[PDB]
């Protein structure tokens, strides 16, 4: 049928079919398309007060509930979505990982070095493919899988 991972949904307010991704929690109206030893990545992180660190560059004192990092990461997703804005310059602008100065890039990686959610959906995207919210115990993650 669909690459593991996807399942079949109906959307409540349309009624149309579209598919999710229960690993990246990628969510998409096409059927979707369908591993390497490293996968390259780039990523907009939005921590909570119960991040491992609630600290970042943007901010000494991380505040904000996990509920809250979830709609900011929402929002980023629907104006990366509509075009409205680019992954790279939110990432750039917003995400409270050190890799904001890199447009969000953590370089190519393998299995085994990732926290575990994370590196289950880097490796589930497809190659240009962009995650929906990825939850570990650093916040909420905006995955997009470059390489
Ligand atoms: N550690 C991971 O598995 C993903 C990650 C989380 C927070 C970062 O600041 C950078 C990478």
């Amino acid at each position: 049928k669909l690459p593991p991972g996807w399942e079949k949904a109906m959307s409540r307010s349309s009624g149309r079919v579209y598919y999710f991704n229960h690993i990246t929690n990628a969510s998409q109206w096409e059927r979707p398309s369908g591993e390497p030893a490293r996968v390259r990545c780039s990523h907009l992180l939005v921590k909570h007060s119960q991040s491992r660190r609630p600290s970042s560059w943007r901010q000494e004192k991380i505040t904000r509930t996990k509920e809250e990092a979830l709609e900011l990461i929402n929002g980023y997703i629907q104006k990366i979505k509509s075009g409205e804005e680019d992954f790279e310059s939110l990432a750039s602008q917003f995400s409270d990982c050190s890799s904001a100065k890199a447009r969000g890039d953590l370089g190519a990686f393998s299995r085994g070095q990732m926290q575990k959610p994370f590196e289950d959906a880097s490796f589930a995207l497809r190659t240009g493919e962009m995650s929906g919210p990825v939850f570990t115990d650093s916040g909420i993650h905006i995955i997009l899988r470059t390489e």
